């Protein structure tokens, strides 16, 4: 497959801009959901899942197609729970009927990451709808209850080498897991709708104990109040990643630098982009706006 971007007929900056701002603005307006954690974490977990179901051998899934809005991926298991980033960006997309779905819920992340604040994400447009039949089939998003070689192993097929997989990684600093969804309870951190390098401060800085939580999957439990995954905790116990997890508990500048570049390469894996196109956009915060 080929996946050529192609800008929506007669769109430019301001236009995407104009979305980012909704979705910006829904965001301090919707602070209640989720025991007061709010949207954001939900929408980078949706951008990452649309995207995650990239093959590099046949240039099959990723963001491109927008194929999330179909039953099959929208049912996923894998996917529980982010029914509620997508009621979220619905009423945006019936307010803006011209951006492709995979551009929308790919801006979603961006916005949500910035307004958190984040890095700055460079972001491009460019995303086209393809039919029901493209939808990738279940299974291709990752297990939890695994170690450091899954993890290296499963983030080659979208070819994020050791460094792009740690800085990836530290969106777990954000929001929780939910038992309902995933088999797994608790936050990663304090400050869950912020920011920052706080997953690989708790990582190098809490007691974690192991145990088994009430769905009967392990996990590791600190004091604290805060929890890590067996994937999570791979970090720790792999040499190689260990090095780049203290590198950026000594450094959220080189964190957010490295996150920034990652995240961006994962949102445009599988797609061409023609040198004609448009550059990368930076979109403004609604605080440098004044709004
Ligand atoms: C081996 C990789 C990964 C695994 C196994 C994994 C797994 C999970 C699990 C089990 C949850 C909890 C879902 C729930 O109960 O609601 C979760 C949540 C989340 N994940 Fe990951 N994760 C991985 C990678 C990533 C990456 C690369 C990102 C983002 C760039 C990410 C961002 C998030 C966010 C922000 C949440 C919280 C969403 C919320 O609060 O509802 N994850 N992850």
């Amino acid at each position: 497959l080929v996946h050529v971007a192609s800008v929506e007929k007669g769109r430019s900056y301001e236009d995407f801009q104009k979305v980012y701002n909704a979705i910006a603005l829904k965001l301090r307006e919707d602070d209640e959901y989720d025991n007061y954690i709010g949207y954001g974490p939900v929408l980078v977990r949706l951008a990452w899942h649309i995207s995650g179901t990239w093959d590099k051998h046949d240039n099959t899934g990723g963001s491109y197609g927008g194929t999330y809005r179909f039953k099959k991926e929208f049912n996923d298991p894998s996917n529980a729970g982010l029914q509620n980033g997508f009621k979220f960006l619905e009423p945006i997309h019936k307010e803006f009927p011209w951006i492709s779905s995979g551009d929308l819920f790919s801006l979603g992340g961006v916005t949500a990451v910035q307004e958190m604040q984040g890095p700055k994400i460079p972001w491009r447009c460019g995303r086209v709808d393809t039919p029901e039949d493209t939808t990738p089939d279940n299974g291709r998003l990752p297990d939890a209850d695994k170690d450091a070689g899954y993890v290296r192993t499963f983030f080659q097929r979208l070819n994020m080498n050791d460094r792009e997989v740690v800085a990836l990684m530290g969106a777990h600093a954000l929001g929780k897991t939910h038992l309902k969804n995933s088999g797994y309870e608790g936050p990663w951190g304090a400050a869950n709708n912020v920011f920052t390098n706080e997953y690989y401060l708790n990582l190098l800085n809490e007691d974690w104990k192991l145990e088994k939580n009430d769905a009967n999957n392990e996990q590791w439990d600190s004091k604290s109040g805060y929890m890590m995954l067996p994937t999570d905790y791979s970090l720790i116990q792999d040499p190689k990643y260990l090095s780049i997890v203290k590198e950026y508990a000594n450094d959220q500048d080189k964190f957010f630098k490295d996150f920034s570049k990652a995240f961006e390469k994962l949102l445009e894996n599988g797609i061409t982009f023609p040198k004609d196109a448009p550059s990368p956009f930076i979109f403004k915060t609604l605080e440098e706006q004044g709004l």
